[PDB]
């Protein structure tokens, strides 16, 4: 299943949850988070959905809970040691690492990772750049740290960590600068979804190929999307809502690599931006 956590569908900040069944094309509403969360991260780790972070609409958030799917219930567990929205969680070697976001009054360049055995956050080495709104991803025993926002310039650069000498190096930058990206892992590629550039909401997206060190553009979205949570599941990209510049999204379009083509399936029940988005 996909499950869509949280978000902001245009007129309040959500804790509503909601997964979907590829086999039915429907998605359902689940136990909602403790809080409301938008530019929550969202990553699975040992079969629990953690969410990691956001913006309840009055106060960026530390907290971290965790989903049990067999009993439908959140439960919050250590917070962070800073507030992060717009915050990237990738899971690399059973830690969840949070990555940059915002805590209100600063665009973070910080990093820190969560080990489940001992219910503990670590900070660990910052990006080369504030980064907000970055889209996280791992690829061949890295993390990718992609786009975003300093704060003062929305980003194409494009930084992967190596955790076996904790320090992230700069590879090659997007073709477009990018906050709100999402991203997502298929097929050997690192794929960058929508997101803005300063001065314009993106239905592009591209795929960086690690061995070549390069990106390049592929099929764009049917919409515009920033804030758009992006998962695989069966083989293909789930783009799952968004913002398009003048709607919160609750449509959903799938990318099939085999065809380098988009289409859209069942919506969400709401509309969701800032959305987190993982699957189990």
């Amino acid at each position: 299943l996909i499950y869509a956590v949280g978000g902001y569908d245009g007129n309040t900040h959500l804790n509503s949850v909601e997964a979907y069944d590829p086999e039915r094309n429907e998605w359902s509403l689940v136990a909602p988070l403790s809080t409301r969360r938008s530019g929550v991260g969202v990553a699975v780790l040992n079969g629990l959905i953690y969410a990691v972070g956001g913006y309840d609409g009055n106060t960026h958030l530390n907290s971290v809970e965790a989903y049990d799917p067999h009993h439908n219930e959140w439960s919050l567990v250590a917070p962070l040691s800073t507030r992060r929205s717009g915050v990237g969680v990738a899971v690399l070697n059973g830690l969840i690492y949070a990555v940059g976001g915002y805590d209100g009054n600063t665009h973070l360049n910080s990093v820190e990772a969560y080990d489940p055995e001992r219910n503990e956050w670590s900070l660990v080495a910052p990006l080369s750049t504030r980064r907000s709104g970055v889209g996280v991803a791992v690829l061949n025993g890295l993390i990718y740290a992609v786009g975003g926002y300093d704060g003062n310039t929305h980003l194409n650069s494009v930084e992967a960590y190596d955790p076996h000498h904790n320090e992230w190096s700069l590879v090659a930058p997007l073709s477009t600068r990018r906050s709100g990206v999402g991203v997502a892992v298929l097929n050997g590629l690192i794929y960058a979804v929508g997101g803005y550039d300063g001065n314009t909401h993106l239905n592009s997206v591209e795929a960086y190929d690690p061995e070549r060190n390069e990106w390049s553009l592929v099929a764009p979205l049917s919409t515009r999307r920033s804030g758009v949570g992006v998962a695989v599941l069966n083989g293909l990209i789930y783009a799952v809502g968004g913002y398009d510049g003048n709607t919160h999204l609750n449509s959903v379009e799938a990318y099939d690599p085999h065809h380098n083509e988009w289409s859209l399936v069942a919506p969400l029940s709401t509309r969701r931006s800032g959305v987190g988005v993982a699957v189990l």
